């Protein structure tokens, strides 16, 4: 489908009209040197503030990161807290996972962000993203959306780049 439809724009308007977003589920990070599997919890207020939490089956925190414009705190899988200006930069350097946090804060909401190459589906909802810019590269595939929310929010997504893929499966969402 084409991103021209005046609907795909209203939906983006729908999503962007929300103030808070909250989802959770299973997170899996896979590369050649690592394999991360954990429950994840993503809370977000606005387009600039969010908290990503990764927890072990036991409940132990494998990773906690709270981001705000120009200020991010990252808590170790050990418990050691670090602070920086860029989250995308911090996740990579201290955990090995160069997760595109700065772009994800848009894509997780089912928004393109600055993506210049994507597609839609029947319902005029972001379905595929081919990102190769700002020095980074990621192929984002949007699976089934959570339609128990208004507007529907993604409940399935896979981002891949080379030998590394990040899979997100949402159990549910709570938007306001």
């Amino acid at each position: 489908k084409s991103p021209d439809s005046p609907q795909w724009r209203q939906h983006q308007q729908d999503v962007r009209n929300l103030n808070q977003y909250q989802t959770r589920g299973a997170f899996a990070y896979i590369s050649d040197q690592q394999k991360v599997y954990a429950r994840f919890f993503w809370q977000q207020t606005g387009q600039d503030r969010y908290r990503l939490l990764l927890t072990n089956p036991e409940g132990s925190t494998e990773l906690e990161l709270n981001a705000q414009p120009g200020n991010v705190q990252l808590v170790d899988n050990k418990g050691q807290r670090y602070t920086a200006d860029d989250a995308e930069e911090m996740i990579g350097k201290l955990t090995g996972m160069p997760i595109p946090l700065n772009s994800l804060r848009q894509w997780i909401l089912g928004l393109p962000g600055d993506a210049t190459d994507y597609k839609l589906d029947d319902q005029y909802r972001l379905s595929e993203i081919t990102y190769s810019q700002n020095g980074k590269n990621w192929k984002v595939v949007y699976g089934g959306y959570d339609t128990k929310t208004q507007p529907a929010m993604p409940a399935n997504m896979e981002l891949t780049d080379g030998g590394q893929r990040i899979k997100l499966k949402m159990d549910n969402w709570i938007v306001k």
